[PDB]
């Protein structure tokens, strides 16, 4: 049950995977997550959307041969998804955004 910037960053770097409270978007849709309805905490209490590949096409995050970027929602409790996201690479560089991928800051 970890969903803070430090909690998830630390977890990833140490255990090389997201904490157990995360599910991908297709998983949550399968489970009855309806975006426009803001009902995640309704169909999946205690769960956050996380683990999907992030394309990086605005090209704002540092790229590299064979490097993959993935994202996870941070600070989510209920209702519509918020604007906080942790971004992590295949090689464990960790960045965060608090304005829907507009700007990023390195945190690890």
């Amino acid at each position: 049950v970890i969903n803070t910037f430090d909690g998830v960053a630390d977890y990833l770097q140490t255990y090389h995977k997201l904490p157990d409270n995360y599910i991908t978007k297709s998983e949550a849709q399968a489970l009855g997550w309806v975006a426009s309805k803001g009902n995640l905490a309704d169909v999946a209490p205690g769960k956050s959307i996380g683990g999907d590949i992030f394309s990086n096409r605005e090209g704002k995050l540092p790229g590299k041969s064979g490097r993959t970027w993935r994202e996870a929602d941070v600070n989510y409790t209920s209702g519509f998804r918020n604007s906080d996201r942790i971004l992590y690479s295949s090689d464990w560089l960790i960045y965060k955004t608090t304005d829907h991928y507009q700007t990023f800051t390195k945190i690890r």
